[PDB]
DNA sequence: TAAAATCCCATATAATTTT
DNA sequence: AAAATCCCATATAATTTT
DNA sequence: ATTTTCAAAATTATATGGGATTTTA
DNA sequence: ATTTTCAAAATTATATGGGATTTTAG
């Protein structure tokens, strides 16, 4: 009858899920757990109640779109309960827009100088002047964070000057280090080096250093190294730019963006090419988007004007 | 508990929709009412016996995309079904892993053979008449009942703008009517060339004749049938027909034969989608409801089209 | 010279495609 | 020389991506 | 239509720890 | 995540009467 744990059976019979889908997926269970929906009998909860139940997770104080993606979650497990020849009538099947406004702050990416200045800053400043190639690499592939973690010296290729994207290096708590194919689960995508990441792949390998025994299905020289002598990984690589965005902080006035964290380096790439007016097709492949829709979303709302401005330039 | 029943059942509870999708189901219904798999129980149906239907449907003669389409009219017909009992849906399938697709290639015109189109419509007596028509399509790339429902009401010759609110439909028994967006995401306005803008400067001049007619408000169409009312999607269609075949008679390396009011608007989508313009504002001009459509004019990129892309604007 | 095939308009109807 | 502040490293919880 | 759209799977945000500098006493 | 994606809603193809336009055979 309950929720709390008739949740936990639709979870059961969809085992095979990565191990960072595991954690998301126990934090709705003890989230379940505290919330008082959670002990109500499953043929109990109406639609009232899963609406109060968003209200109660925004006072808790989770964001718009955890809630949203807790709704698609417990709309599915319900989804099952309804196919599932128990009592049928499902409660989370409406728009989180009306019961709650998408305060989603949005992110805004670094401008040219922006960045410029950032660099500059890095580039000279002994601390983080290591990571300084690593940085010019995020903003030359728009790679995300595990992927460049991922990179063995197996992936590159000096010759045609291209890297071959085709797995990470996750890291969490408990398992270690694992390796996984790309978020880019409909395949493998080869991206390109301009002069300049080239030029930063090089002194790259030339400064490693220290590196200690570490093979990983089958991925062993890996070219991002911590303190350790052991591979970068997200959490590692997030914290260091913390330190340093509030180094770059304190000595400059106007701040970096609020977000401006490894993953803005890569919203920043995507941004910059499809302001740029590349094709959207042939940024999906390189940003290795698994939906169309999703590299569009980079492309600006277009207006009549727009339109029209646009089909004049194109006339003549 | 009958698949033609069921179907009946679905299409009834479902009564918000516009002539053209009633008549669309009465069209499936007969094929249920006459194939064996409409007298199956729905008790008694499984995921063979759907399939059996689609192997059924392509020996008929159909299209795989006219199978597809019922195939998930059907689908939702068992959707209905499962809440009120049937646990499971037979025609959760992929019709690809059953029936192969061989629907034929929607090509565009090339530049030289529209150039060598139009100069023959103008050319002969018979179809000089539908060129100011036909060059607004290709360079608007309206839908064919958006043309023949214009209006000048729906022109802004003193800012070249056509506003797209509506479509003139007309059908058997009921006749024309209009069709409007319910959202205002339906509206769209759509630039004129110096080419479109004469030449629907030149059909006002020649707006000869007109009956007596207003529909929904709706007056004044700028689009001309030889009996007074204006033109309709099927006699525009049956124009073009006759008007390429003559065509193709004259011409040895020519022409398409999907040649059709929409492939009109289908080139003008190609031409503009491969010149680089921007997607987001092709997809206004061409009134999507769904930006996907419009990207299907875009290639799909290989990593040689991610190189020259990148060799240009990475600088 | 009148005579027969066929282009043409229109429309009911069934199948295909857009989105 | 003592005490904050920083760098690097974690475990845990929430948010963004697709 | 097809594809996750009936959430998976990544990322950032936050809390805690010494040891190394940096900075005040 | 929403958007139709458990089809709606369009358009094109096929077939057939009338009526003008030029065909092949008197």
């Amino acid at each position: 009858m309950t929720v709390c744990q008739l949740y936990a059976k639709q979870i059961r019979h969809r085992g095979n899920v990565k191990h960072n889908t595991k954690l998301g997926r126990e934090r709705l269970m003890r989230i379940l757990e505290q919330d008082r929906l959670g002990s109500c009998p499953i043929d109990s909860v109406k639609l009232s109640d899963a609406k109060e139940w968003a209200l109660r997770m925004k006072e808790k104080g989770l964001s718009y779109k955890t809630i949203n993606n807790d709704k698609r979650s417990l709309k599915a497990a319900f989804y099952t309960a309804i196919q599932d020849d128990c009592i049928r009538k499902n409660p989370f099947d409406f728009q989180l827009s009306d019961v709650l406004d998408d305060d989603t702050e949005p992110k805004v990416p670094l401008t040219p100088a922006q960045e410029e200045s950032f660099l500059s800053f890095i580039q000279g400043d002994k601390v983080y002047q290591k990571h300084y190639d690593a940085i010019v690499i995020l903003l030359g592939t728009g790679l995300r964070i595990s992927e460049l973690c991922g990179l063995t010296d197996k992936d590159l290729d000096f010759e045609n000057r291209v890297i071959i994207v085709s797995h990470q290096l996750l890291r969490n708590t408990g398992v270690g280090y694992y390796i996984d194919e790309p978020k880019t689960q409909s395949g493998v995508r080869k991206i390109p080096m301009n002069e300049e990441v080239y030029q930063a792949f090089q002194r790259v390998i030339k400064n490693r250093k220290g590196a200690k025994p570490f093979i990983i299905d089958g991925y062993a020289n890996f070219l991002f190294l911590k303190q350790n002598g052991y591979p970068m990984t997200a959490v590692d690589y997030g914290g260091m730019f913390g330190r340093l965005v509030k180094k770059y902080n304190k000595s400059h006035e106007e701040a970096l963006p609020k977000t401006t964290t490894p993953h803005a380096m890569r919203h920043t790439f995507c941004t910059r090419l499809a302001n740029a007016g590349m094709n959207p097709k042939a940024l999906q492949y390189i940003m290795g988007h698994s939906n169309i829709t999703m590299t569009l979303n980079f492309y600006a709302h277009a207006t009549f004007d727009s339109a029209r401005a646009e089909m004049e330039r194109l006339a003549a």
